[PDB]
């Protein structure tokens, strides 16, 4: 296991998410469906000319699995996937300048929800998370585990869960306080208000 020291602005940015009062934090789900997408997109561009690319998994989805045992919502996807190096760079982010654009933006008025605007909006996960897991599978490389509790460091290691085939499993550790987002109905609800129109198939699991 080996584990890094986020750089101070996305510490900061953590920060910001974990401590400030923000109702609306509904939003994560959103956020996390078009990271999803995106990187299905982009399996979906490079399979064109190389249709090879596919045989991790023709299929491109979303799923959503929420377990209240554990007291856990898991959005798996089988787009492109992240490598080690893409992990530990800030998950594929451009998280140093786009926490910069996202900070004053928020001078200029903005609020939390327009985290995604800014390239950031994986870490709105901490919204409802006090840890999150994010499991992914290049085609280039092997299956990592990426880790955070914020407190300003993250882990990676080698995965030893199910294979994926090809994609992203990212596992949201709820807070205590933050279960309705395991209900099936608040979670459709969710969905349609925010992802509506996501060109993927999007299947709610039920328990
Ligand atoms: C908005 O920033 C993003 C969005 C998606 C990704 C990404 C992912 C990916 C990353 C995340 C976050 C943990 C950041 C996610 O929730 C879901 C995903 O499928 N897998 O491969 C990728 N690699 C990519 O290059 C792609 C298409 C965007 C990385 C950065």
């Amino acid at each position: 296991v080996e584990t890094f020291a986020f750089q101070a602005e996305i510490a900061q940015l953590m920060s910001l998410i974990i401590n400030t009062f923000y109702s609306n934090k509904e939003i994560f789900l959103r956020e996390l469906i078009s990271n999803s997408s995106d990187a299905l997109d982009k399996i979906r561009y490079e399979s064109l000319t190389d249709p090879s690319k596919l045989d991790s998994g023709k299929e491109l989805h979303i799923n959503l699995i929420p377990n209240k045992q554990d007291r856990t919502l898991t959005i798996v996807d089988t787009g492109i996937g992240m490598t080690k190096a893409d992990l530990i760079n800030n998950l594929g982010t451009i998280a140093k300048s786009g926490t910069k654009a996202f900070m004053e933006a928020l001078q200029a008025g903005a609020d939390i929800s327009m985290i995604g605007q800014f390239g950031v909006g994986f870490y709105s996960a901490y919204l409802v998370a006090e840890k999150v897991t994010v499991i992914t599978k290049h085609n280039d490389d092997e299956q990592y585990a990426w880790e955070s509790s914020a407190g300003g460091s993250f882990t990676v290691r080698t995965d030893t869960g199910e294979p994926m085939g090809r994609g992203t499993k990212v596992i949201l550790h709820l807070k205590e306080d933050q279960t309705e987002y395991l209900e099936e109905r608040r979670i459709k609800e969710i969905v349609k208000k925010h992802s509506q129109f996501i060109g993927y198939p999007i299947t709610l699991f039920v328990e």
